[PDB]
DNA sequence: TTATGTTTTTCTTATGTAATACGTCTGTAACTTGTTCTTATGTCTGTTATGTAGTTAATATAATTGAAGGATTTTAAGA
DNA sequence: TCTTAAAATCGAAGTTAATATAAACTACATAACAGACATAAGAACAAGTTACAGACGTATTACATAAGAAAAACATAA
């Protein structure tokens, strides 16, 4: 599932309000962008990066993906 | 030959140095809760349309409506 | 026992889409429509509370290194 938007992760509030100010939009950002430099922004913590990874999980998809053009 | 002052060395402690682990403060969010303004609606009331009941005094005094090349068989009523 | 009147029936499908003449007035009660008001339901804004997360700040632990003190050895004088 790369084709959907991250308000339809069915993130909570702050998962949500959190990635929105970042610009990730669509999952083809999150499937590359690092865990480090996700764990380096504000209010996102381990135990909000466990739920974000558990729900990539569930469809599929999930962090370090190496990846393609656009 | 031996006692003693000295100097260097090694052991002991003290301030800093860092690492990892874990608690506090604070920043956001879920869950409610009170207050005020707005709105659709149910209900009351006045006015007009309408639906019903009644009355009318030359005299007048036994329908109508078609219906039209039907044959064949069965079964009750008349005699 | 013989006429004589009634009674009943007469293939399937398919199609096959209206007619169409002919008293007045008055009084009264009832139903319907329109306007306005209050009520129940609804929405928006703000506040309290209860908790969890996130990254910072505290305490436990293991030390590096340098200053200070004790001691052993050495050289010297009586």
């Amino acid at each position: 599932i790369l084709l959907r938007p991250v308000d339809d992760l069915e993130l909570t509030v702050r998962s949500a309000n959190c990635l929105k100010a970042e610009a990730i939009h669509y999952i083809g950002d999150l499937v590359q962008r690092t865990e480090v430099e996700l764990l380096k922004t504000p209010n996102l913590g381990k135990k909000s990066l466990t739920e974000i990874k558990d729900v990539l999980a569930s469809r599929g998809l999930s962090l370090g993906m190496r990846l393609e053009n656009w």
